[PDB]
């Protein structure tokens, strides 16, 4: 709820209001994952804040 994070697979970029764009490596918190395909994230590398495909991240640990 606090300790874990997940890393950025691969490259993603929204056209999307509500999507995040984000970069491969960075640090994401899951704030939303009620849906197994698409996660609401913050990413902690760039502090921005939206969606994201559930594909495209791996836990850090
Ligand atoms: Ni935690």
């Amino acid at each position: 709820g606090s300790h874990m994070t997940f890393v950025a697979l691969y490259d993603y970029e929204s056209r999307t209001e509500t999507d995040l764009s984000f970069k491969k490596g960075e640090r994401l918190q899951i704030v939303n994952n009620t849906e197994g395909d698409w996660w609401l994230a913050h990413s902690l590398t760039t502090g921005e804040t939206g969606y994201i495909p559930s594909n495209y991240v791996a836990p850090s640990d």
